[PDB]
């Protein structure tokens, strides 16, 4: 499911994203952007092996079993493909426990070279939320 930046918002905000960690809305969404284009069946390969799943790009090297990540770990115990789901509970949930492990929303590359230190309410303007 391709999402619209409204539609995307209006979930994120149901599932406790707003302010999460002290996060803004718009921070979420202007991730999901750049790591998946609002896509949640995106899917691609690192270099080490590891594959980012989903609509926030989760990797497998530590957060879910793709079956296919030697020596990974599954922090969010989920398998990846719950990640591509339309329904964006399992990755808000699994987002929840990464962006508390200390380093917030730097885990996200996208998040910290194109969302960080810009104003990223403009991600949420004119949404009915
Ligand atoms: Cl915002
Ligand atoms: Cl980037
Ligand atoms: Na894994």
């Amino acid at each position: 499911k391709v999402f619209g930046r409204c539609e995307l918002a209006a979930a994120m905000k149901r599932h406790g994203l707003d302010n999460y960690r002290g996060y803004s809305l718009g921070n979420w969404v202007c991730a999901a952007k750049f790591e998946s284009n609002f896509n949640t069946q995106a899917t691609n390969r690192n270099t080490d092996g590891s594959t980012d799943y989903g609509i926030l790009q989760i990797n497998s090297r530590w957060w879910c079993n793709d079956g296919r990540t030697p020596g990974s770990r599954n922090l969010c115990n989920i398998p990846c493909s719950a990640l591509l789901s339309s329904d964006i509970t399992a990755s808000v949930n699994c987002a929840k426990k990464i962006v508390s492990d200390g380093n917030g929303m730097n885990a996200w590359v996208a998040w910290r070279n194109r969302c960080k230190g810009t104003d990223v309410q403009a991600w949420i303007r004119g949404c009915r939320l």
